[PDB]
């Protein structure tokens, strides 16, 4: 599953894209 993180991807995850929720942009990692 691909999750919004800020600032960066967690462990083991990759950015694929951008979340926008709450006025923000949110990397989303898969």
């Amino acid at each position: 599953a691909c999750y919004c993180r800020i600032p960066a991807c967690i462990a083991g995850e990759r950015r694929y894209g951008t979340c926008i929720y709450q006025g923000r942009l949110w990397a989303a990692c898969c």
